[PDB]
C-alpha cells in the first residue's frame, strides 16, 4: 500500500535487527521452522521467471541489435555499450579480488560443504550448447541452450522483417510481437513479487542472521562496498573519460542529470526513469530525433550495471560455498552473465535474477541447502544493490547518447 | 456414408444401445472379449478428452484472469462478477449436499487389477503450498504440473491485462497480440472437443460396453444415482438461488422463466453457452434488458459462469473417490471442489467441460489416471457425462440471465 | 568472407573431404580423425536434429491449415487432388529404385564394436493408442513425434474452423495464432539457411571421418543412392508428368523448353521458394493464367510432396539396410507414407530431405544417439547436398506440372 523501495529496506534492517537478536539467545531453528519457509516463498516467486525472462528477453534483444535492422545511429550506440560493457566487467572482477566478500562465510548447511560436481570434455560442453531440441531446453532449464537458440531465433526473426513476401513480414512481426510481451508481462510480474519483498526479503535475512552469525553482515557489507565504489569508480574512470574525450564537460553533464540519476537510484527502473531521462537530454540539448531512440535502447540492453553486479555477486556466491575461483573462470562466468542478460537492464531486480540464471547454468543446483543459503543471502541485499546497479545504468544511458549525439 | 446426424441423439443412441449390448454380452457374453476388443475404441476417446486437458485449462485460465482482471474490469462487470461469485458460492454448497445426500460410488467398490487402488498420501503443508509456484513454468505445461499451471496462467493473464494499460504501445500492441494467441488457442482447443464428441457415439458405446459387462448390472443404478443427485440439485439451484435472487430484485420469477424457456432449452439440447449465446440475448432482449447491458453480461455467463460445473464437481468427485474406496471428508470435498471451480474459469461451454476438468482435477490431486481404477471409475463417468452436461450447460445460462437481469434493473441509465 | 556461392562451397567440402579423409584413412589416422576432425561434423549433425522439433510441428500447423477444407478453394481442391495423385506415384517409385539398386548392404555396420539392434515393438493397440498425445506440451517437449504429428494436424485443421466464426473476437484470435506459429515456421527455415553456411565444414568433417574410418566402399554405397534418386527423378519426370501433361493435351517437349532454367534455377538454388519468382514467370510464359499460378504455385513450393517421396524411399532403404535390419515392402511405405504425410508444408527449405530423415527415425524409435544410427545416418547426410539438387528440381517441375494441367482445366491457356 505504500513506496516499495521503503517496504524493502524496513524489511531488512527491521529483520536483521529480528533475526540477530532472536539468534543470540533465541531459537535459530523456530526462526528456521517458521519463518524462513516466507523467505523460501520469495525465492520460489523469482527462480520461477527466471526461465520465461532470459528466453523471451533474449529473443527481443537479438532483435534489437540484429543486423541490419539495426540503424546507423543504431550501429554506433550498441558499439558504445559493448566497448562499456567492456570495462564494467574489468571493474567488476578487480572490485570482486580487491574487497574480498564470501571467503569469513563458510556455509556447510546440511552439515557437509557443497561440492562442485565437475565437467565434461570440451567437445561435449560445448556441443552441448546447441540445443538438440528447443522446446526441450525450454521445458527442463537448460540455460546454455535456451540462450544459444533465443539468440538464433532473435536474430532469424529479423532477417524475415526484410522479406519481400508481406505473408512473411506480418508472420514474424507477429511472433516477435508476442514473444515481447511475454517477455514484457514477465516483467510486470516481477513488479508484483517486489511488492512481496518485503515479507520475503524480511525472512531471508531473518534466518540468516539468527543461524549465520553475525559475520555474515560484515561480509555484505563487503559486498555492497564492493559494488557501489567500482560503481562510482565506472562514472569517474570511463564515462567521465568518454565525455571529457569527446569535448562534453563532465562535471556540468552530471548537473543536469543530477536527478534522472537520483530518480533512478530511487526507482529501480530503467523504464520507469526513462521519462525522467529524456527531458534531461532535452535539457542537455540533445537532437530530439536522436534521444528518443537512444534511450529507449539503454534502458534495455545496457550491460554495464549488470556487468558489475556479476562481478562481485558471481565471487562471492562462489567464494562463500568455499570454492575460490581464478580470473579466467571469473570472467568466464561473467561474460556468459552480461552476454545473456542483453535486454533485461531494468526490470526491477534483474540483478538477482540473472545470478540465479548464471548458477543454473554453471551447473550448481539451488537445490542444494548450500547454493540456496549462499544465493538467499545476497537476495537480501538485492535491493539495496540494485538502485547503484540502475542508477550507473541510467548515468551510462546518458552518457552515451550524449558522445552520440555529438557526433551527429 | 455421412454421419450427418444430430450429435447428441448420436451419443445417447451409443448409451442406451451400449449399456444394453454390453449388458447382455456381460451375463453370459465374454466380459473378456468385450475388454480386449470393444474397450480400445473407448480407451481411444478417453485418450482424446485426457489430451486437451492441458491446453485448454491453461490457454482458457490466461483469457479467463484477464476478464475478471482489474481493473481492467468495467464497472457494469465488476458486478456481474460479484454475483457470479455470490452463485458459484452457493451452487457449491449444494454440490457437496446433494453429493453427500444421495451416496454415489460406494456400493461399487473396485479393485479392477484385482487390488484396490491406494492414494498415496501426502507432502508436508509447507512443501505442497511452494510447489504450487511452478519452479520452471515451460516445465509444469511440459509434464501436467496442474497446480503450478493454473498459478503460472492466472499470475500470467493478470499480467497481460496490466499491460494493455501502458503509456508504451510496443508494449500495449505486444501484451494485446500475445493474449489474443493465447485466446484462439483456447478457441481451437474448444473447436478440437466438438470434433471428439463427434466420435464421442462410438466411443461413449465402447466404454459403458465394458462397464456394463464387467462391473455388474449394480452401476446402472450407481450412475443414476449421480444423474439424480446432479438434476436435483441442478433446480434446487434455480428454485433456491435464482427465483430468490430475482424475488429479492422484484423481478418476477414465475414470467422470467416464461422467456427463459426456450433460451434454456436450448442450451439443455445444445450444451454450448457459446452456441446457445444468440437465442439468450434475444430473450434479454424481449425481457427488455438493456442492449448494452446483455450484448457485455452474456458473453460473460458464457465463458465464466462457473455455478453449472461447481454442481458436476461437486457430485462426480464425490462418486469417483468414493467408489475408488476412499470415503471422503466434508473439508476435503470442498478443498477438491473449490480447485476445480476456480481453475474452470473461461470454460463455460464447452461442450464437454464437466468431464475435462474432472481429469484436471484427478491429475491435480496426485490420482495417476493410468492406474486401472481410476481409469475404469473414471471411465464410468466419462459415459454419462453427456447427459449430465445438459442440465450443466442448461443451468449454466439460466444462472446468466438471472445475473443479466439482476444487474440490469440495478442501472437503467 | 564466407560469402561464395554456398553450393560450391558445400561441394567442394564434399569432394576436397573425401580425399583427404580417404587419403588419412589408408596410412592415416582414422582415429585422430575421430577425435579432432570429427567433433565439426557432429557440430554439424546437431544443428540440423535441433530445428527437426519445430519445423515438424510449426510446419504441420501450417500444412494442415493449407490443405484444410472448406477453407480450401475450388482451384486449390483440384490442384491438392493433383498433389495427391503424384504422390501416389512418387512413393511407388522411391521404393523400388531402393530395391532396383541395393544401397546400404555391402556397407555392414557395427561401430562400437557391436551392431545395431532395433528393438521391437509394443502391442497394435499401445502403437495406435499412443499416437494421440497425453498431453500435447509434453509430446512437443520430449520429441514424441508421432503425437507432435497427430496434434499439429488438429490443430491446424481446428484453426481454419475458427477462421469460419461470426465471432470476430474468434476470427481475429486464430487468425493470430496461425499467424504466429507461421512465423515461427518461416523463422526455423531462415536457421537452415544459416546452418547451411556452415555446411562446407560440417560437411567436410563428416565424410573425411566416415572415409578414413568405413573403408572406401562407401563413397560406391553412396553412387548407389545417388543414382537411385536420379533415376527414378527422371524416370519421374517421364513417367508421370509427361504423361499427365500429354494426358492433357499439353505439349510435353516444348513444355520443358519453357521449364528449363527454372529447373535449373531449382537445381541450383535448393530453394522451392527461392525458385518461385523464377518458376510464375515462366508460368506466364507457357501462359497459364495470372489467378492461377500466382495462387497454385505458391502452394507447390510448401506441399508438393514428391521430391521428399523419393528421397525418403531410398534413404529409408540405405540407412536401415546398412544397419543390418533387411526390410520388407509393407514396412517401407508404413515408414515412407509416414514421412511424406508429415512432410507437407516442408517442400523448400534447402535441407529439408535430411530433416525429414531425422524426424522419421525418432518416430520408428531407432535412438539418434546410438553410434550406428548416428554413423548410418552421417553418411546420408554428407550426400544430402547432391540429393537435395535433384529433390528441389523435380518438385519445380512438378509444381509447373500441376499448374498447368489445372490451368488448362480452367481453361485458362
Ligand atoms: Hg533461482
Ligand atoms: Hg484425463
Ligand atoms: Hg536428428
Ligand atoms: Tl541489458
Ligand atoms: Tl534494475
Ligand atoms: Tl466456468
Ligand atoms: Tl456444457
Ligand atoms: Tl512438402
Ligand atoms: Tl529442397
Amino acid at each position: 500500500e505504500y513506496p516499495v523501495l521503503q517496504k524493502i529496506l524496513i524489511g531488512l534492517i527491521l529483520g536483521a535487527i529480528v533475526g540477530l537478536i532472536l539468534g543470540h539467545y533465541g531459537y535459530a531453528h523456530a526462526v528456521h521452522t517458521y519463518v524462513k519457509p516466507f523467505g523460501d516463498l520469495f525465492v520460489r516467486l523469482l527462480c520461477m521467471l527466471v526461465m520465461p525472462i532470459v528466453f523471451a528477453s533474449l529473443v527481443v534483444g537479438a532483435a534489437s541489435i540484429s543486423p541490419a535492422r539495426l540503424g546507423r545511429v543504431g550501429v554506433k550506440i550498441v558499439v558504445y555499450y559493448l566497448l562499456t560493457s567492456a570495462f564494467a566487467v574489468t571493474l567488476g572482477i578487480i572490485m570482486a579480488r580487491l574487497f574480498n566478500p564470501g571467503a569469513g562465510i563458510h556455509l556447510a548447511v546440511g552439515g557437509q560443504q557443497f561440492q562442485p560436481h565437475q565437467a565434461p570434455p570440451l567437445v561435449h560442453i560445448l556441443l552441448d550448447i546447441v540445443p538438440t531440441n528447443p522446446f526441450g531446453a525450454l521445458a527442463n532449464g537448460q540455460v546454455l541452450p535456451t540462450i544459444f537458440f533465443a539468440i538464433i531465433l532473435g536474430i532469424a526473426i529479423t532477417y524475415l522483417m526484410n522479406s519481400e513476401n508481406e505473408k512473411v513480414r506480418k508472420s514474424a512481426e507477429t511472433l516477435l510481437d508476442a514473444i515481447n510481451g511475454l517477455a514484457e508481462a514477465m516483467y510486470k510480474i516481477v513488479n508484483g513479487v517486489m511488492q512481496y519483498a518485503p515479507i520475503g526479503v524480511f525472512a531471508l535475512i531473518a534466518y540468516v542472521m539468527a543461524e549465520q552469525g553475525v559475520h555474515v553482515v560484515g561480509e555484505l557489507a563487503k559486498v555492497t562496498a564492493a559494488v557501489y565504489v567500482g560503481l562510482t569508480l565506472q562514472i569517474l574512470l570511463v564515462y567521465f573519460v568518454l565525455l571529457k574525450i569527446y569535448g562534453i564537460d563532465p562535471i556540468s553533464f552530471i548537473k543536469h542529470a543530477k536527478d534522472a540519476m537520483l530518480t533512478a537510484f530511487v526507482t529501480r527502473s530503467s523504464s520507469g526513469t526513462l521519462p525522467v531521462t529524456m527531458r534531461v537530454a532535452k535539457e542537455m540539448g540533445i537532437s530530439e530525433g536522436i534521444y528518443s531512440f537512444t534511450l529507449p535502447l539503454g534502458a534495455t540492453i545496457n550491460m554495464d550495471g549488470t556487468a558489475l553486479y556479476q562481478g562481485v555477486a558471481t565471487f562471492f556466491i562462489a567464494n562463500a560455498l568455499g570454492s575460490h575461483l581464478t580470473v579466467g573462470q571469473q570472467l568466464t562466468i561473467v561474460l556468459t552473465a552480461v552476454l545473456a542478460s542483453i535486454g533485461t537492464a531494468g526490470v526491477p531486480g534483474a540483478g538477482a535474477i540473472m545470478l540465479c540464471m548464471v548458477l543454473h547454468s554453471v551447473g550448481l543446483p539451488l537445490t542444494d541447502p548450500n547454493v540456496a543459503a549462499a544465493y538467499a543471502m545476497i537476495l537480501g541485499i538485492d535491493a539495496i544493490l540494485d538502485m547503484g546497479r540502475t542508477m550507473v545504468n541510467v548515468t551510462g544511458d546518458l552518457t552515451g547518447t550524449a558522445i552520440v549525439a555529438k557526433t551527429e
